[PDB]
């Protein structure tokens, strides 16, 4: 059995909780969890806010751990007991259908598995298929790391969609825990950087990480000052905010991508798009090698989230922090036991 | 509980019937019982160890039309069923967790990804490769000719995709054998401006007729001279060395020749021919599993068959020299 954090209900506190596993499946790694981050799609999952919670729900899926079992089918696959891995938001693939078979797991045509659907990170332990097992450099900071896997997949992916280079200038919409991974991120790319933040207590910090400016997000006469100057806006706040002068804000060719998983539909005028050749994304966290890319790079760039820890046994008042918008920036729990 | 198969026993020697264990099935490995199999120049190059690597008794063989007859342990759970009609190529097995492998790009795998020959190919009743290489088939697929797909189609295709060409581009294919003649077709079906260098005045209706806009002799740099700045992208087949520069500054500037041809003495390249223009040289080997699927896919939905000579496999040794005598129109395919 594993001993875990679960909600037993929509937006419950959560309440120590073991369960069976069953026996190891031939692909999956038993990964033991030294530390977990809170993200805030955990609180959306603990709340059932997408519709798809089932309870009793282990959150948490940006783990920081130790591999302690291979399954039958996972012996030869570069993983040994012993080493330090990750684990961020998706646990299974399929492996054989065209997106999986192309290098485009997160695209599986059978649905990729949630690790919060699996059982996820809150907890001693929890389990992923080897592929979404993510190897970590050498001496990547340990306490630090795990929002990587999943807050920093989620805004470096962006990044790769439109070939953004030293030369783009790029804004961030929300300061969080992934908005302040993406502007030391795109510090360490060289680009022009623009924080657009609701919290005037913010700016200070957000100057130090890179960013180049720190505009209210909530002024709409502060962005529309910013007509036509970014090639790229990322999206990572989850209300509805007035987006027009956003994507006004881009140049011609300009994307505005959103990871924040806003529930109102944006309002996108054809005329916006037509007049400047302009388009609105989004995408889902990454791919196993998107990760592995992204943990090595900011090993090396010395990009490492500002965390808050909290142990593991705290983890309600730990989630209330992050609730009450506290986090500066990302809260990260210790595993006890 | 032996393979059946036609291996050469020394290098440049005919073949002749030959039995072997393939041993355990591995966890990862799919058993295929071969219907057909196309004759790659590759084949030739391995058998008489052109390239320096052929370990003996050799069974050559890789653009193979197959059914499963068995999955190994860890290839049940892999969407192949027994039965399926299924493709192998060039390449059998790889890693599948380096960076290369994980990331769709298999054929660069960091351990090497092991060609379908060095385990025993398709010059057989039967052979084995990973689940990875094992390719599932369109429908309605042409069964016959379809094996050179598998390497030929795919070799010609990958250029395509890593040079980004589209129905406004002009491309250039050196060579219309086997390798050549597919990448005619595939152009011809892309509704590119399609020029087609050989050396044969034999061919030139015939390949006229499979869609390239002019055949020019490939061996008179005369007539090559006219084309300078012509071409966003020229294909080397030829496994010879030809007089390469006419064909470099045939290229229009941003342009790339790309050599898929197994060219023995290397290539004479100038700095300021690659500076004027912008030009590049490149190469590939065969490509990935994603790309040989999406290519058999296109091939069936546009009607793009190799054009094919049928020998039985018994026949093997008549089928080789029919190859290496140049007779090929335009692949020949071995039938079990
Ligand atoms: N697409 C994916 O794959 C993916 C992956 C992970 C997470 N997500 C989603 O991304 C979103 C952000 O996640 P997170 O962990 O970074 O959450 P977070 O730490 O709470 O960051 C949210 C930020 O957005 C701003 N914000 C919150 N409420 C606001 C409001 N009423 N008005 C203006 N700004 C507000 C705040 O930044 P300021 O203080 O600077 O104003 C806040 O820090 C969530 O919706 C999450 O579920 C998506
Ligand atoms: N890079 C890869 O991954 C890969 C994969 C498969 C094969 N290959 C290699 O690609 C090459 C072609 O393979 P293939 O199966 O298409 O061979 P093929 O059927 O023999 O075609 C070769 C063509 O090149 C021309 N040719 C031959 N000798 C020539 C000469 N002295 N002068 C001028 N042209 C000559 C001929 O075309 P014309 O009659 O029109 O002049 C001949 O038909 C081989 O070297 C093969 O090993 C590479
Ligand atoms: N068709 C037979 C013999 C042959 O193909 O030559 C097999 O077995
Ligand atoms: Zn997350
Ligand atoms: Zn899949
Ligand atoms: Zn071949
Ligand atoms: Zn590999």
């Amino acid at each position: 059995m594993i001993k875990s954090y679960a909600a037993k209900e929509a937006g419950g506190e959560l309440e120590v909780y073991e369960y069976d596993p069953g026996e190891l499946r031939p692909q999956d790694v038993e990964v033991q969890v030294d530390y977990c981050g809170i993200c805030h799609s955990d609180l959306s999952m603990i709340d059932n806010e997408w519709g798809f919670s089932q309870y009793p729900l282990v959150a948490g899926h940006e783990v920081i751990g130790r591999v302690v079992a291979l399954g039958s089918a996972a012996q030869d696959k570069g993983l040994q007991v012993g080493q330090r891995v990750g684990i961020g938001w998706t646990a299974r693939s399929c492996g054989h259908c065209d997106a999986c078979i192309s290098g485009n797991q997160i695209n599986c045509e059978q649905g990729a598995v949630p690790t919060i659907m699996n059982r996820g990170g809150f907890a001693e332990k929890l389990r992923a298929d080897w592929q979404w097992v993510i190897p970590l450099p050498e001496n990547i900071d340990i306490e630090s790391a795990g929002p990587l896997l999943c807050g920093g997949i989620t805004v470096f992916k962006p990044l790769l969609m439109h070939h953004i280079t030293a030369t783009s200038r790029v804004g961030v919409i929300g300061i969080g825990g992934l908005g302040h991974i993406a502007i030391k991120l795109l510090h360490a790319m060289g680009c022009e950087v623009t924080a657009f933040s609701s919290n005037p207590a913010k700016e200070q910090e957000v100057l130090a990480m890179g960013a180049d400016k720190v505009v209210n997000s909530r002024d709409p006469q502060a962005l529309k000052a910013l007509a036509g100057q970014f090639d790229l806006i990322i999206n990572t706040v989850n209300v509805s905010l007035d987006w027009q002068p956003y994507f006004e804000a881009l140049t011609y060719g300009g994307n505005f991508h959103t990871v924040g998983a806003v529930l109102t539909p944006l309002s996108v005028p054809a005329f916006t798009l037509i007049a400047g050749d302009r388009s609105v994304s989004g995408s889902a966290t990454g791919t196993p090698y998107e990760l592995r890319k992204l943990m090595r790079f900011a090993a090396r760039s010395k990009v490492a989230p500002t965390t808050e820890l909290f142990p593991m046994s705290k983890i309600n008042d730990a989630i209330q922090h992050v609730r009450d918008g506290k986090a500066r920036y990302r809260v990260v729990l210790k595993a006890d036991y």
